[PDB]
């Protein structure tokens, strides 16, 4: 077995920054990648703040212990603008960039040329088939899905997605990496939505439709699911939380691939809010208004 | 206004006994009705057992008061095998008997004739349209749905279902009664599944279909929804908890009412388990095995 030690995370966004943070907090050597030195300086800054925040809470009685912790983690996170320049010596590539098939494929097709033989490639995509991306390389046996959830440093789940090509060796290594990250890996075929989103998102849509249909208010629907089902957040609160634009995007993809399917039918209320640029807590307003 | 004080609960079952227990515990006068004295004696005994389990904890420092509290609450619950003789002057009738439109309609058609003028009629049905029972009487303005959740004495939620004929006065009276019960009422029209089941059940079926499709194991699916969505129980753990037969029965109802909708398509796996009488925890086995 080849133990994942060096990880190259591509994408300075919220997801990739958190993936890097957790990988580094658990002793992995990390290289975060994005287009500009400024974008990277900012991403790594978000990580620093997150770490100090977790520090002033873990070592709330010993600031020095906290500084050392933060420092030790932040030091094992390097940054580069061209991933091709570091994958020749990396054990794992975790991609978390724009949800565009062409862009992702161009990325992996090139990295395939630089990455060492044993290097494994994984995408954190929520809206594309892992296979579609794997076939942009001739390393499909070492390519798979590694799907995290926001906030990455907190959510313990990680879906390890195997395509009909991924090798058992690649899978196991990713299962071990997940555990090494302090996460709990689960397995799912390379089908749309995998497990979590496949069961969560359609439900959220139903909540929206029941509301649009006028059967009940958003407030009661949230109250109903929190008190009646024990959910941390009612569906509308959660929609605003995960992003209305993010939600609409995933569902549009499922709808495009299967229009006759009523479960992916667009929502006038969802589309309207996204068109009015009300993405939820991201913009201070979605179904509900925020401070 | 119409302040509910005397309540007639029809159905010695788990739910009915729970409604009776909570109404009595909150200072309402209660009459629990069922078919035989043996049934009643049993149901009332369960209530006492549940009431005592609670007291031993809350009144540990003063067992005297605890016993008094349990006794007071018990004496406030009466029993009868003749609903017609009880409803002559009761304020509210909460029906929680067998999920069968015929039986329910005979009971109400009968009670409508013996009940006082102001008396309100309500059903705790999960598998039937409230309107399909209210018409079995000529008191539709005082007929509505009052949907509770097991364990009734614990679950603070209650859905108040107002049909197109239901009075605003009846609705409000039911809303105040719910608060008087120490519950939190939410409103919803008389549509299948109301709020909670409408959004919960179909999701549970989707988890089953995902598993039957061979996409993931039950174990990973439950882990995914708990760690990934923060749910108290995984979908299969919850199916066993709420009863596989109970679930199947409701889905069959929705399926027959509209065999076109994909969400209500029968599950071969669900049907099999029900067939071989494996309804979940209330049987020691369903998707998982217990004790």
């Amino acid at each position: 077995k080849i133990i994942v030690k060096h990880v190259t995370v591509i994408g300075g966004g919220l997801m990739g920054a958190g993936i890097a943070q957790v990988a580094a907090a658990t002793g992995h050597t990390v290289v975060l990648v994005d287009q500009t030195e400024d974008i990277l300086a900012k991403s790594k800054k978000g990580i620093e703040e997150s770490l100090r925040k977790v520090a002033k809470k873990k070592f709330a009685e010993n600031p020095k212990a906290g500084d050392e912790c933060v420092e030790k983690t932040l030091s094992t996170i390097a940054t580069s603008t061209d991933a091709a320049s570091v994958v020749h010596s990396t054990d794992l590539v975790v991609e978390a960039i724009v949800e565009n098939l062409k862009v992702k494929n161009e990325l992996f097709k090139r990295l395939d040329k630089f990455a060492a033989e044993h290097t494994i490639f994984a995408s954190n995509t929520s809206s594309l088939q892992i296979t579609s991306i794997a076939n942009a390389t001739t390393r499909q046996d070492r390519f798979a899905g590694l799907h995290f959830f926001n906030p990455v440093p907190v959510m313990k789940l990680v879906e390890v997605i195997k395509t009909p090509m991924t090798s058992q060796k690649t899978f196991e290594s990713l299962v071990d990496f997940s555990k090494a990250l302090g996460k709990h890996p689960v397995s799912c075929k390379d089908t749309p939505g995998f497990i979590v989103n496949r069961l969560l998102v359609p439900y959220l849509m139903e909540a929206i439709r029941l509301y649009e249909r006028g059967d009940a208010s958003k407030e009661d629907i949230d109250t109903a699911m929190k008190l009646g089902a024990g959910y941390p957040m009612g569906p509308f609160e959660l929609l605003d939380y995960v992003g209305l634009d993010t939600t609409k995007f995933i569902v549009d993809g499922w709808h495009e691939m299967d229009a006759e399917n009523p479960l992916h039918q667009p929502s006038p209320s969802l589309n309207k809010l996204v068109a009015e640029n009300k993405f939820g807590k991201k913009t201070g307003e979605g179904f509900y208004k925020y401070k």
